[PDB]
RNA sequence: AGCUCGUGUCGUGAGAUGUUGGGUUAAGUCCCGCAACGAGCGCAACCCUUGUCUCAUGUUGCCAGCACGUUAUGGUGGGG
């Protein structure tokens, strides 16, 4: 993980005062995540990944900065779970009875254009449900399957996406994240501190929640 | 072209957000963003009339091609 840059972080400028605990050094004027915390937060992590999913549990992924868009989304294609990369609408865990009514139009819709009713209305009409079918599509993408609700939560940078951790402590589900030099300790249970910022380094850690889940299930 | 509501969120509370920002339109019309996601009444469309053409259509309406006309003209037989 060091060869991604696991230890880089933010400048001294941006940083947390909360963060001292798992701060190594200072270089160049941007702060060093000790990796051996990183290490030991990792393991801890990785077993609570494997005895939620184990147990009949699912974890829903978390990232919406284009440098860990496409790693968390391809990941969680490939292990078939829960995942946001776009944009998170401000409620999906608070309003989940409301924001299911989006899935039942998708899947309705999905019926009609299955049975082609495409030519017994107005073309403005079905150019708008056409409008209507990619934009839902493009905004929930991995959203047709949560039956209940998400058992977890992973995060990446946690700063950019603050309202899906205030509403996964709301509702209290579990948070693993990944902490940079700038982010806050108090809001997360499970950190692993180090980068965000770099596409390698927050692939890294999605392809090792990805091990852990996938041999969870 | 505006007026609201359900759920969510913020606030001790009155309330706020959605409905604000950039662009665009006749328009809260639409797009991109966005702690909001949707919905309703409005906007718009569906109705009438008018402008073009096609099929059907010939009386009390036309008369182009034929006949009878008396001036008084489709007036009359007929003709789409």
């Amino acid at each position: 993980l060091l060869d991604s840059g696991a230890h880089f972080g933010h400048q001294t400028r941006r940083w947390n005062p909360k963060m001292k605990r798992f701060i190594f050094t200072d270089r160049n004027g941007i702060y060093i995540i000790d990796l051996q915390q990183t290490l030991t937060y990792i393991d801890k992590a990785y077993e609570f990944v494997k005895e939620t999913v184990a147990h009949g549990g699912t974890v829903l992924f978390v990232g919406t900065k284009k440098q860990a868009q496409e790693s968390i989304a391809e990941e969680a294609t490939r292990v078939g779970m829960p995942y946001v990369n776009q944009r998170w609408l401000g409620g999906m865990l608070t309003n989940f009875s409301t924001v299911h009514k989006r899935l039942q139009r998708l899947k309705e819709l999905e019926a009609m254009e299955q049975t082609g009713g495409f030519e017994g209305r107005t073309k403005k009409e079905i150019l708008m449900l056409t409008r209507e079918k990619n934009k839902l599509e493009r905004s929930l993408g991995g959203i047709r399957d949560m039956q209940k609700v998400p058992s977890a939560v992973w995060v990446v940078d946690t700063n950019k996406e603050h309202i899906a951790v205030g509403e996964a402590r709301k509702l209290g589900i579990p948070v693993i994240a990944i902490l940079d030099t700038n982010c806050d300790p108090d809001v997360v249970d499970y950190p692993i501190p180090g980068n965000d910022d770099a596409i390698r380094s927050a692939a890294l850690l999605t392809k090792v929640i990805a091990s852990a889940v996938a041999e969870g299930l």
